[PDB]
């Protein structure tokens, strides 16, 4: 999937470092130093800002073909980190060295034109983040956040938008900013109320507009 | 300035609208349609996202020669506005239709690195912007942001670091979250301790990394 990429505008050698994280380790955090971008090839990294204190905000949720850890070159200021990135599930990752991901962006530059619009996206989910973790109760919030796995994590079906995760309730928690008893009681406040359906741990949702609107 | 970019990568005719706001007013609302991308000639536009109560949260404050309003073009999914651009001092600004920003990123593609590079910009612009509101208190958050302007619209001077603003009081205070009171007060307790100088009203710096190193 990936590698079509790779071999299209491509009559060289390129180095990369494959790498696989189990769910829920760290694969770079802010302070590390940016040596390598990033392909996220197989699963979900959630990338989060760890704030001044002990806290942390997630920021951005990655779907599979997306690259990150790109920010630090970019700028050609800042030479390391800017966020937490955490495996959500088990990925395989394309570490490459930032000089060919320099040299890809001076001679293919079409490819600044897709990442530009790519990292534009990045942005409207952090906003839809932010707008989601505003919501003073864990209901509203719990379906926002539910809302955006839709729009970018869901796969279509007669039954509804499946969202293609497998997930824990204590790792939503840990996005959300809330407990795996207080999610617990919720999904089962919307699976009774005909709303969500929950299979293996993916959840199918029946109707986005009917979720969308309840106050809870 | 801008015009010299223009007048390169160049052989056709181009609409655009020049306008001028006075400070303190709106360029564009949030929902507001994007209909045309913004490039700020002479002044300082301040990006501020407008929290879904009443609140309003300061994002960016772009320097002259920067482009804005651009997020809803290139994520090519949303349509309207991302945030409310205030006139921070009078601006002058090119309004140039979406369609001719996309002609421009299609057929000139190093359009898309240096576009890619000054977005990121905006980032780290923002992730100091966040740093600095922060701060429980409002002086190590004066400081910050202070700090910020130094790096981003300092002009060096044997004197200092000259803030190129001439802003006022009451126009920090609705950026940094205080009043024209407590941004007064701060302000002299910083002048008498030999640590800034207010010409006009631009604030020079005698030091960065003196006044960095006070938790006040």
């Amino acid at each position: 999937s990936l590698l079509t990429m790779f071999r299209e505008l491509g009559s060289g050698k390129l180095p990369l470092q494959i790498e696989q994280f189990e769910r829920g380790k760290t694969i770079f955090f802010p302070g590390d130093p940016a040596e390598r971008v990033y392909l996220l090839v197989k699963g979900a990294v959630k990338l989060s800002r760890v704030y001044e204190s002990g806290e942390e905000i997630t920021v951005a949720l990655l779907r599979e073909n997306s690259v990150f850890g790109v920010l630090s070159l970019l700028t050609g200021q800042r030479s390391d980190r800017f966020y937490h990135a955490v495996a959500f599930t088990p990925v395989q990752l394309f570490s490459v060295p930032i000089e060919f991901m320099q040299k890809a962006l001076i001679e293919r530059p079409e490819l600044a034109n897709v990442m530009l619009q790519g990292l534009s996206s990045r942005i409207l989910q952090t906003e839809m983040m932010i707008e989601t973790l505003a919501h003073r109760d864990m209901g509203s919030r719990l379906v926002s956040f539910l809302l955006i796995l839709c729009r970018d994590f869901g796969i279509p079906s007669p039954d509804g938008i499946t969202i293609d995760l497998k997930l824990s309730h204590q790792a939503i928690a840990e996005a959300i900013g809330s407990t795996r008893v207080t999610v617990t009681r919720l999904l089962g406040d919307l699976r009774e109320s005909k709303l969500i359906a929950i299979h293996k741990k993916r959840i199918t949702v029946f109707n986005p507009v009917a979720l969308s609107q309840q106050f809870s």
